[PDB]
């Protein structure tokens, strides 16, 4: 657990990891805290969460250093991430309350209906690519229900991990609501396995997933995951195709290329392939590498030393098997993890890539020669996190709606996600949703009431 | 797998187990099953869905002569049982498609929403105490939604499962949509991990349940878990006591006390104790014990050999370490497996019964002083399924149903399901829920969609 500057390479802070009997401590006091503040009114939990958000979009500027400084992405996006954060908590403490409220169904009880209760406390388990965004979005409709909350954030954010839970401190949240646990991975186990422990939630990639996922299944308790995606961004030939390319580079470019709905495979009709892919080309070699707190830096370094060999040995061994490079491919020599915007085309049918997770700048580009085999092709991997498609045919638009297997269907914009509305994956993206209602309606006991 | 006749313990029937290459077969057939049934209207599901509700309430009484004789229960209430399962054909023929329609959200898009889509192939697995019921609740809304279903049913009631896949047969639900597999514990592992495969259902015990949940949790695919309970039963100084102690009767023996929301731990304050147990005890002495088929049996056998051991077990433990019993406690000397409407009362603290749950006609009694010890000792469990309290003081009742932690709280009556309200439970009785909005919605994908 450590702070290491991926512009640098430097280490800038360790951190001790808590020990198993100061986890049972926290675990101890978290149900304390759970005891008396399910009895807080909505009130009292809005007005934290109120001022949660008020910190949030004051000192936007300095938490944006933060993680700029621990996970490398631009300090301007970082600056998006903060006010996003603050956004969603904002989202909760507006309609939370109403989202909590009693349903009655007419039965022949005098009353009958379900009411929403929370469950206790809730595992979260985060990753580093957006080290507040993802946590403020499970934790502000996790505090507006009333449950509390340990994360256990990725080990490189240490610094973002306990600013979340200074700044929820500095709002007002009672001592033990929302801890922030500072342990790796292999300390877990050791949460989800506790009796006070009532659910957990991850976000992140697949092998921890499966770990956290199996094991809460194994003590019978609920989970939600939001794994990777290798997102399709579908151009057809009555797209307005300069925006296309403009959104397309920045689906693909953001936060450095680490992005679960990232456009990861740009999939090209033949009528407008050239054309688009010359002016991607142009878009891709224009962007800005470098330092990321510099304001017109577009891409920082890739966040750890990890990535950047695994996205590099992905991408020599697709090139190896046959696939042409049309721009980027190689890691930069200069210091910190810094790989280029990438380009790849003619993937041979059966490289391995085809099936993977891109986490950084590397777009894949396959051409297609009608609707039927457009769909086909997106739907022809694991996951099913998010899909974009650019056409101005209704029909079209409806088909891609329809047919296009992921969690979430952008038609002539880039996937987003938006607290007014869920987001989740499906296939081996994940399951459950976050976000809209389904945020605060997945870790409540539903109770059903019947009064005679 | 055999039909063997808990009345007579006689052997009258028995199955081959499918192969790994014949379950193989069935998740290829549905696969392609689903991949038409998926784009079949609301209409013809309807058509077919109310198909099987008509033929279960014209052979009501041949369903139910096949329930009993396989697994004990009354043959009336195994009539109750079919009608049950017609009943919930028809509310998610009558409500699914309202249930799944789309979702609008104002944002800046032209459009934006939830639509549901179906998942795919639907794992189910399926205990012996309500062998058409449990496979009517989750199989209703999975055939609304246009999910396909694979029904693992216990192995012991062979016919029952055979007779639900016949029924949809006959209702027109096309080949592959359902299918019944014959096949045991050790196989299901097998249809978890086929990629074909894409959400789970159990409803069963807790070593049932975490095995099902860890492996669909290795695989990252969701579930949703019905598990037993140890459900209290509050009577307090205002109740109708007459009322509860009939209404008690039926909650604890109806299903010959093989029910996950029987009455099993009657928790009395001490001021109407007394006259209640000794109406309780009243109650249960004239229960007639017979053959399932009379009409005027209230008691059949235990529906296995293992069932009528375990329970016997139980009960010798605890009278063993100090318990007494105040009626019944042993197995009765006759063919079939035959236990009596038991009751017991004094149990020592700590005794393991106390954190057990007592799967046959078997009531264990408390007596309390006051509205926080009733709560205390009502939640003092690992289970969470339902709870009813009786009282006719409005305080009382509002805090049984803000505090008892319980997935569905009854006042003045006892804990039912019923289609238009969702049934569930919370810590070790597991999480999701069936019924009403929420069993429509649990193994869907909700696709966020927006438009430009
Ligand atoms: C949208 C945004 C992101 N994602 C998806 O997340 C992953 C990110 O990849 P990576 O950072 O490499 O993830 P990771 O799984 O290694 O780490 C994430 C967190 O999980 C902890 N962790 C790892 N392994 C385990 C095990 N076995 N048990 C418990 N916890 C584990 C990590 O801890 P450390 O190793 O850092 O200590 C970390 O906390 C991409 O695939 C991305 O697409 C998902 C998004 C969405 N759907 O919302
Ligand atoms: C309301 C009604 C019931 N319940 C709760 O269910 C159990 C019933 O007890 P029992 O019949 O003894 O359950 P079981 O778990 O042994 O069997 C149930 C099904 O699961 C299969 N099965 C057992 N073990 C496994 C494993 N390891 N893997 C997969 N499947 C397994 C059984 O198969 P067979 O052994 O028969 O072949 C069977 O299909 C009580 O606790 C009751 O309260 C829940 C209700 C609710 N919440 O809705």
């Amino acid at each position: 657990i450590a702070t290491i500057n991926p512009t640098t390479g430097e280490i800038c802070q360790r951190f001790k990891a808590l020990t198993p009997a100061e986890i049972d401590a926290k675990l101890a006091k978290a149900q304390e805290a759970f005891q008396a503040y399910r009895r807080t009114s909505f009130s009292q939990r809005r007005q934290w969460l109120e001022n949660a958000a008020a910190i949030l979009e004051r000192d936007t500027s300095k938490f944006a250093e933060i993680m700029t400084t621990e996970m490398g992405k631009t300090h301007q996006s970082a600056i998006a991430e903060a006010e996003k954060s603050a956004l969603v908590c904002r989202y909760y403490a507006e309609h939370g309350e109403q989202f909590l409220a009693n349903e009655y169904t007419e039965t022949q009880a005098t009353e009958s209906y379900v009411c929403y209760q929370p469950l206790g406390i809730l595992l979260a388990v985060m990753p580093w690519n957006f080290p507040f965004w993802q946590v403020f979005r499970f934790a502000a409709p996790a505090l507006m229900a009333g449950n509390v909350a340990v994360l256990k954030h990725a080990s490189n954010v240490p610094q973002c991990a306990l600013a979340v839970e200074a700044i929820l401190e500095a709002a007002g949240f009672p001592e033990g609501v929302f801890q922030t646990l500072l342990i790796g991975a292999s300390q877990v186990e050791q949460v989800i396995k506790d009796p006070r422990v009532k659910a957990a939630t991850l976000t992140g990639s697949e092998p921890a997933g499966a770990s956290l996922a199996s094991l809460a299944g194994q003590e019978i308790k609920p989970t939600l995951l939001e794994l990777g995606g290798s997102d399709p961004f579908v151009v057809f030939p009555s797209a307005d195709l300069d925006e296309a390319v403009e959104v397309g580079t920045v689906a693909r470019t953001m936060n450095n290329g680490q992005s679960c709905i990232a456009a990861k495979r740009f999939i090209l009709h033949e009528a407008i392939a050239a054309e688009f892919l010359e002016k991607l080309h142009l878009k891709f070699a224009s962007l800005k590498i470098g330092d990321p707190m510099a304001p017109e830096t577009d891409i920082g370094p890739l966040a750890t030393e990890g990535i950047l060999q695994d996205i590099s040995r992905q991408v020599d061994q697709a090139v190896a098997a046959g696939a042409k490079i049309l721009l980027g491919g190689r890691p930069l020599d200069r210091a910190g993890y810094f790989y280029p915007p990438t380009i790849l085309t003619e993937i041979p049918p059966g490289a391995k890539i085809l099936q993977e997770e891109l986490f950084a700048p590397v777009a894949m580009v396959f051409t297609v020669k009608d609707l039927d085999q457009a769909i086909a092709l997106a739907n022809d991997i694991p996951f099913g996190l998010g899909a974009s498609a650019w056409t101005n045919d209704p029909a079209e638009q409806q088909r891609f709606i329809q047919e296009l297997d992921a969690g979430a269907v952008f038609i002539n914009g880039m996937v987003k996600s938006d607290p007014r509305l869920p987001f989740g994956g499906t296939k081996r993206s994940g399951y459950g949703r976050e976000l809209g209602l389904a945020g605060i309606r997945t870790f409540v006991n539903a109770k059903t009431v019947w009064l005679k």
